[PDB]
């Protein structure tokens, strides 16, 4: 699969996504009335529903494309031709017609992405955008060569210089999107599908029946007729607007850079935190009732709009990103990130007593372990490969689990907690080992601090005649469970190299148990196949190695129809949000919110 044609797929959704929004955006942008924007936005809402629920053929992408084409082209000679009275009547059929032309469009248009092996719907969330951006601009450049006749209250060069631009770009996309995309060829219930989770609808569905319940009516059209504002600002506030709308829409997206470790929370403090979006309604009063001379600046508006515009975008599509984590055990979450680790050992072997620090970094959605030690106490008297077992097999917390087994971790569970780990090491015809090590989250950084005796350690043996050789090899751990002390045994021999070829082996048995009072994940009988690589650090002049660790686990050999339809729920509840936050905005009529003539 060559890179060619995923370009080329790549920029024909681009050009979809382009001349899907390119109607829209240039019939907001000269201030048409009220009406047509309601008629519009009517028929796209009553076509997707009927289109969604019902599998039409996927057969229409270009018929649809020409009838948008010729239905533009028909404005541009009618405006003209038409006398206003007649005009007004070819505007709603033809806003009504495009309206449902295009949700069916764009419906027709989603669908086909999902069956293809890479992932299309970000490319029309970044088309979308482009379309807002680019209008925005083209808009903005042309206003400084147009001459305001204003005829029927809408500019003559503007709409024959933006509809011809849209027909170019319609064209264009049509011509490139007909040669690629070819278009030849047990059962559970719903409902309690639908009250499992019910807190991703609720906003989804609040947070648009406020956005498209402003900007529309009370956005400018307000003030434009009370303060009497210069049509040559009108341009600015509705690209202020569409800007941030589009620029909004992306830091939710990545978060494993370091500034933006703080954007996708949750959504029940998301629920109850929307509520501070509720003060934009009096301003919008207040600025537009107030005479007062402070309120009299383009700046203060452009200020409000991008604000509304920027809490538009960050507000919508987190929901997309936060259903699938909560679906579902708890402690993984802290797994999900880079976390570091620091080692602190204070051991004594035959009476020679030492400490140690190290410090590093896990990676548990990888499974590797970075990590650096020293000696605090000078050079050390035993090898440091026999404390190896001591320093990153005492943890054992950042293991990469296969999703099959990822349940069935203590491990996971337990390091928010807290564990205390046991061990005891008997090397084959010299001394042994007792270790008891505590490793738990100090702050946001996890710490092992491990106590090591040593006894009956020969002077002549491998172990203190440092015979051992520097490297380490691969090698398997043995975990059980135990349901009495509701803890884990684990058992491991490890091979150490000798420099005169011969091997010496190392048993260890280790018993963890949880310190904290809550539930843990007893498991079954399995394994962990890990890898050990020693390395030296020339910069440094103390006694100092690097460890890297590669850890897997083993031993042990549908439902996504679920997400597919909490997916379908989300997009179908935003939809009925975005009809009803229109016709509330008549409410406002009530009130006598113009300012008086003068
Ligand atoms: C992200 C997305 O996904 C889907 C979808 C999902 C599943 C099945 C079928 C469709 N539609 C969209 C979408 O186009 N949103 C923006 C739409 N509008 C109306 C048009 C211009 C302004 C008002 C507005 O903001």
């Amino acid at each position: 699969l060559s890179s060619k044609q995923h370009f080329m797929l790549s920029l024909t959704f681009i050009l979809i996504g382009l001349s899907s929004l390119n109607v829209w955006n240039t019939a907001l942008g000269l201030n048409i009335n009220f009406k047509y924007n309601t008629f519009q936005i009517t028929g796209l809402v009553c076509s997707s529903i009927v289109a969604l629920f019902v599998e039409i053929p996927k057969i229409m992408l270009p018929f649809l494309l020409g009838g948008l084409s010729i239905l533009c082209a028909g404005f541009q000679i009618s405006h003209s031709f038409f006398t206003d009275t007649q005009f007004d009547t070819y505007c709603l059929v033809a806003f009504i017609v495009i309206g449902v032309v295009a949700g069916l469009a764009q419906t027709i248009a989603f669908n086909i992405g999902s069956t293809m092996e890479d992932n299309m719907g970000g490319y029309m969330s970044a088309g979308i955008g482009i379309s807002g951006v680019f209008i925005f601009v083209i808009n903005l450049l042309l206003d400084q060569f147009v001459s305001p006749e204003k005829h029927y209250g809408v500019n003559k060069a503007k709409l024959l210089a933006l509809y011809i631009i849209c027909e170019l770009c319609l064209i264009l996309a049509i011509v490139f999107c007909v040669c690629n995309l070819d278009l030849t060829n047990a059962t559970l219930s719903y409902m309690e599908l639908f009250k499992d989770s019910y807190k991703a609808i609720l906003t989804m569905f609040l947070v648009n029946w406020l956005t498209l319940q402003l900007f529309p009516g009370v956005g400018h059209k307000k003030w434009q007729e009370s303060h009497n504002i210069s049509d040559y600002n009108v341009t600015i506030i509705v690209g202020m607007f569409q800007v941030f709308d589009f620029l909004s829409r992306y830091p939710p997206n990545l978060t494993h850079i370091k500034i933006f470790k703080n954007f996708t929370f949750s959504l029940n403090k998301l629920l109850v935190a929307n509520s501070l979006r509720l003060l934009f309604i009096p301003w919008f009063i207040l600025n537009a009732c107030v005479d007062h001379p402070f309120f009299k600046n383009i700046v203060q508006q452009c200020v409000c709009m991008a604000m509304l515009a920027f809490t538009n975008g960050w507000f919508n599509t987190v929901p997309f990103l936060v259903f699938v984590k909560e679906l579902k055990s708890k402690g993984e979450e802290l797994f999900t990130g880079v976390v570091p680790i620091l080692v602190e050992l204070d051991g004594d072997v035959n009476g020679h007593k030492f400490s140690v620090s190290g410090e590093g970094e896990g990676d548990a959605t990888y499974g590797k372990l970075t990590l650096k030690f020293i000696c605090t106490t000078g050079k050390l008297p035993v090898p440091w490969p026999t404390l190896v077992t001591t320093l990153t097999y005492g943890v054992q917390c950042f293991s990469r689990y296969p999703d099959h087994m990822k349940q069935h971790d203590f491990f996971k569970s337990a390091m928010p907690e807290g564990y205390v780990q046991e061990r005891t090491i008997f090397f084959k015809d010299d001394g042994n080992y007792k270790t008891r090590a505590e490793v738990k989250f100090e702050g946001d950084t996890l710490v092992n601090r491990i106590e090591l005796k040593g006894i009956d350690f020969k002077e002549d043996g491998n172990i203190l005649g440092h015979k051992l050789e520097y490297n380490y090899n691969s090698h398997n751990v043995y975990i059980m469970a135990d349901k009495q002390k509701n803890g884990i045994k684990a058992n491991f021999k490890i091979r150490h190299n000798i420099e005169d070829g011969s091997v010496q082996l190392a048993d260890h048995y280790q018993q963890n148990t949880p310190i904290g009072d809550g539930p843990v994940l007893l498991p079954d009988n399995h394994y962990l196949s890990t890898q050990s690589a020693l390395s030296k650090d020339p910069n440094e002049k103390r006694d100092h190695m690097v460890l890297l660790e590669f850890v897997t686990a083993a031993g042990i050999t549908k439902k996504k129809k679920e997400i597919e339809i909490i997916s379908t729920f989300l997009v179908i509840a935003m939809f009925v949000g975005l009809f009803c936050g229109i016709w509330t905005t008549y409410i406002y009529n009530l009130f006598n919110i113009v300012l008086p003539k003068p």
